[PDB]
């Protein structure tokens, strides 16, 4: 399949070189995985998801994300228009409020919640769980993130939005799940994007267009943009039988492009996320 005009981090996620507009991808799209997004909700009623997405869990007074950073995400993994695996279905776990904030043991809440319900879904595909969210430095944090992982749930992370070492951050640098820098439409680092030998991958991060809430769209930036192009890839390769879960980051890192970003300190793997459908 082939979608041209696409926004320019799913052309960058299926090209070799930058500067490109048309998402090549195969049909099948991610049908029969799943995709939790851990966040401030899914506007479950945006078009764009065409009945694909449910709230399932809030930890909150209501399920609604009326911040719109969770439906964003939410549409970079799986809307229609804007998404990686436009066929998968999307499960919300509004876990930050509107504004954004969430207290750990909230979050921490939320994670544990994903490797029960699984069991409660039919993802025969795979199961993914896309967090583009931190903050400083936890073990608890980093632990509930390696159990969600380890329950056989492909865990990709925000790497995290202070230009440094990720290391620092949770649940980032947590060492067992996929940990997602930013990058630009030009193969740069974004200015922001955290990096560290704790990070497995970048993908598009910086003026990402992708759903926003009201049923409307808004291209912003952020290792959060980053991680749901990751999360959508790897239910992509699910569905395809080439990867499972437990190896789903070493086989996105093992197919990335790899060389290609400028700017990755030394140290900073320079992988970029790709779906090697083109060529
Ligand atoms: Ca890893």
């Amino acid at each position: 399949a082939a979608q041209t005009n696409a926004p320019w981090g799913l052309a960058r996620i299926s090209s070799t070189s930058p500067g490109t507009s048309t998402y090549y991808y195969d049909e099948s799209a991610g049908q029969g995985s799943c995709v939790y997004v851990i966040d401030t909700g899914i506007e479950a009623s945006h078009p764009e998801f065409e009945g694909r997405a449910q709230m399932v869990k809030t930890y909150y007074y209501s399920s609604r994300d009326g911040n719109g950073h969770g439906t964003h995400c939410a549409g970079t993994v799986g809307s229609r228009t804007y998404g990686v695996a436009k066929k998968t279905q999307l499960f919300g776990v509004k876990v930050l409020d509107d504004n954004g904030s969430g207290q750990y043991s909230t979050i921490i809440a939320g994670m544990d919640f994903v490797a029960s319900d699984k069991n409660n879904r039919n993802c025969p595909k795979g199961v993914v769980a896309s967090l583009s969210l931190g903050g400083g430095y936890s073990s608890s944090v980093n632990s509930a993130a390696a159990r969600l992982q380890s329950s056989g749930v492909m865990v990709a992370v925000a790497a995290g939005n202070n230009n440094a070492d990720a290391r620092n951050y949770s649940p980032a640098s947590e060492p067992s799940v996929c940990t997602v820098g930013a990058s630009d439409r030009y193969d740069r680092r974004s200015s922001f994007s955290n990096y560290g030998s704790v990070l497995d991958i970048f993908g598009p991060g910086t003026d990402i267009l992708s759903t926003w809430i009201g049923g409307s769209t808004r291209s912003i930036s952020g290792t959060s943009m980053a991680t749901p192009h990751v999360a959508g890839l790897a239910a992509y390769l699910m569905t395809l039988g080439k990867t499972t879960a437990a190896s789903a980051c070493r086989y996105i890192a093992d197919t990335a492009n790899k060389g290609d970003l400028s700017n990755i300190p030394f140290g900073t793997v320079n992988l970029l996320a790709y779906n090697n459908y083109q060529a």
